[PDB]
């Protein structure tokens, strides 16, 4: 019995793996289940208790045999692994009515990690106009292009009025468009590199083209 | 003592969010104050003694007043948020030397997110050739297109020797081209809708073009 | 109308960012808007004709001014930012009715990352009754201490009918039980370390025990 | 050549699968052999000359027939899939010097994933004192305890030096207690339920106890 709540608690908390087959028992079973056993500890004073004892397993409520729709989890049912739910079908049975068996499937998902920021990466700056005069500065990966710009500005004198554009300067007259603002220093592939900013030219043309 | 192994414990364990100051401390001298508080279980002996009291915290070996390249988490130092190194600073103070403060930055990724899939999508099916004759099936929504054109045809008995190309089919003669093989029914748009399969004809041309 | 399309087009890509305003459109609207506009190169056909001219934006099938329950994205409705909504409400206005206003919020989540192993770590194994005997091994930071332990057992050809229980030694009598078996060497704090294998005595018993 | 360009585009942005076999690049071999085939817009000029041609696939800077230590992709090597390796070992042959193959892991990670929250979640409130006394509102998912429990003094009127604990109200004097202050409303398990706010007695105790 107390072995019993300790096996379902574990087993509840089981990683979802792809391909894997748990099981739906309804959360009306579930929470005499769960009084019977003393699974919360503000709720033990009915634990053994004849009243609270759950029967065999039942989930007539949510079947229609096809289920229900708009089901939600926790609310109307609780999800167990195998060995959980052949440990509740050991022992307490399953009513006269087949198991409700679901796969774990995967989503893929853009989503954002954090990560403590240890090194910041140490770019070269300089503008069009005098190359020769060379700027290093260190920047954090999650910058993007448009705040890199924006800082760059400060440091060469470039009054937010003035147009502007960056580039990536590779070896012989090579020079990469740093045309989407919103990626990161990191997704535009600017490793520990040499920018230059372009100013636009009073009359509107640009002295790059 | 005890108080401060828990502390240091919860501490370590706290959620990283982004803007956050973390800090670094020594895993040298992290060691060493470990087996003073008896932090873990297997090491517990040197408790309390001056032979393993750690002193004020030292960063030296970190420390190159700039920080070495190619540190490794747990190997050669540990991360613990403010309270975390307000409390080892409090009750050790830091050697006569700099705090290292690093900051929590976010980074965008493509994941697997797991779900039990508790409902299936049926889908309707019919071939250009008869679309009188419908048949409906349940899909995974992790499902391929390239995996549901395979059923399709067999459901519809199409020879794996024969090419295909499979349509969602809307109201009045609107039919969507479904290929991106690798989406899932999901990542595809398919509801709870009438797909159409299509057979190349012997002389290599298509029946819809 | 063409700029119309390729606008909301790359609207309805926006990133999700937490604290962000979405709108809810109403699908029945938002498909007649596409036809419209020949937003499907599938259906171009009533591109600009008055018959598929959406008109005033129309929720009123969305709402009871309260929102209906089990709605579904693409299925009911059409998510679009500020600005897509902003661009929608000047060129057809709103029906004479209020917006429907939704914020983005963030949930934690366990997920699965891929990433190429480059570097396999490298660790140092012996077993318990002759430790002068040491054998050195790379691994996948992905496998987990139960994988470890069996390859171990291969190595100092234990049979799989013996019981086992690894170690990771440190200096001095030190030894930290792996017993999380489903733990990856990573996640267990193993990097490029001492590892010791243990066989249970014949009797029962274990040599540390 | 341009076709070329177009498959290794394409190939490098291969989506990542557990077990998956990659390929590390010398990114010195490839920044070549990207110049020869014309692959970035900016740099085309060279594209199909002689003195840009790459030659047999080269990784003798990556090798030490042992890797080396601290490459970073994209600075030092570039990864592609056997699709992608074959074709340009099919083009170009290898230098006479074995292929440095890598497989794709799974790492376990907390994430934060973005959804647009169209349902906020309704709930009971009461006080201890007066639980006859029931108001309703509707909450972001997202709300932590912490915020819950603030909102609900304001409702109420419960000054901020009053100490105080909510509790989630089942039938039959059953009270779960809700004492993980940075949980969301979602992960401490309340759906569309009664809560209940308690009070600190001047004395120090708690009318619950």
């Amino acid at each position: 019995l107390d072995t019993q709540r300790s096996d379902i608690a574990t087993l509840l908390k089981t990683s979802l793996r792809k391909g894997d087959t748990w099981y739906l028992v309804d959360s009306r079973w579930f929470k005499q289940w769960k009084k019977y056993v003393g699974f919360d500890s503000w709720d033990k004073y009915q634990m053994g208790d004849q009243n609270v004892y759950p029967g065999p397993i039942d989930n007539s409520g949510l079947l229609k045999q096809s289920l229900k729709e708009h089901l939600i989890d926790e609310l109307d049912y609780i999800l167990l692994p195998t060995e959980g739910w052949n440990k509740l079908v050991s022992w307490y049975t399953l009513m006269e009515q087949e198991p409700i068996a679901r796969k774990v499937v995967e989503q893929g998902m853009f989503v954002k990690h954090c990560k403590v920021e240890v090194y910041l990466t140490e770019l070269k700056l300089c503008e069009n106009g005098n190359m020769n005069n060379v700027v290093t500065r260190r920047f954090s990966k999650a910058d993007t292009i448009d705040t890199i710009e924006k800082e760059i500005r400060k440091i060469f004198s470039i009054p937010d009025e003035k147009e502007t554009r960056l580039w990536n300067k590779y070896m012989s007259n090579t020079f990469e468009p740093l045309n989407k603002p919103d990626s990161t220093i990191q997704d535009a592939g600017l490793y520990q590199q040499v920018l230059v900013i372009e100013q636009k030219n009073e009359d509107g043309t640009w002295p790059r083209g």
